[PDB]
């Protein structure tokens, strides 16, 4: 039968407003809080998300894990006209609800669905993508990789002086060795902004490191 992602895309499609991100933002938190969970970041941290592009206005965004396009659309329909959303997701499934959601929601033109592993294409950012360096990094993919992908975006040269790493679930299920690396590197500024998991009474966080240089 149907994913737990159909359903959500469906509900949206009949739900919301086609090239109305925030109907649709509105509708897959409806559907979460009402139907079936599921890991979008939802609308508490969302919050956060929103206050801090706002703050930064990034002109490239880099997002690690898409999953139903929850976080491209609501970062994407904050970006100014022509800047842009890059994001990596492995699960090919993922990958054709995203693409589908963000058609729904209008944004488009705004943003680039990468398929693969995330350490397989970051290498590839600057000659296949055309990328100098990054504005933001939304990390909400594998808790795993958080650390070693934050490394290989350094090593990459994709790291300026001032690009914003904002992570995801850094307290559920958690992110401990990539939180005690930027917490205790002088190459990174953190803030840590508490809030709850998606559509749950149990405590969550965004962690936001800022690169400072070598
Ligand atoms: O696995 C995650 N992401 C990568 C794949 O898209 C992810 C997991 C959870 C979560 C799961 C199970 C639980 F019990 C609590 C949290 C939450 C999230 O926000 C997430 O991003
Ligand atoms: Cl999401
Ligand atoms: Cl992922
Ligand atoms: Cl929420
Ligand atoms: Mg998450």
């Amino acid at each position: 039968g149907d994913t737990k992602e159909q359903r959500i895309l469906r509900y949206v499609q009949q739900n919301a407003k086609p090239g109305d991100p925030q109907s649709v933002l509105e509708a897959i938190d409806t559907y979460c809080t009402q139907k079936e969970w599921a890991m979008n970041v939802g609308d508490a941290k969302g919050q956060i998300m929103d206050a801090v592009i706002r703050e930064y206005s990034p002109s490239l965004v880099l997002e690690l894990g898409a999953y139903c396009g929850y976080s491209a659309v609501r970062m994407a329909r904050l970006l100014q006209p022509g800047a842009r959303l890059l994001t990596m997701e492995m699960n090919p499934d993922y990958a054709a609800i995203t693409q589908q959601m963000l058609n729904f929601a209008g944004l488009q033109d705004k943003v680039t669905i990468l398929n693969g592993a995330s350490q397989d294409l970051i290498p590839q950012l600057k000659k296949k993508y055309d990328v100098d360096t990054l504005d933001m990094v939304f990390l909400d993919h594998w808790k795993d990789r958080y650390l070693p992908d934050t490394l290989l975006l350094e090593k990459c040269g994709l790291l300026r002086k001032g690009t914003v790493l904002l992570a995801d679930n850094v307290i559920v299920p958690g992110t401990p060795d990539f939180l005690a690396y930027v917490r205790g590197s002088s190459s990174f500024e953190c803030t840590h902004y508490s809030s709850y998991l998606e559509y749950m009474k149990v405590v969550d966080g965004l962690e936001k490191a800022i690169y400072q240089g070598p």
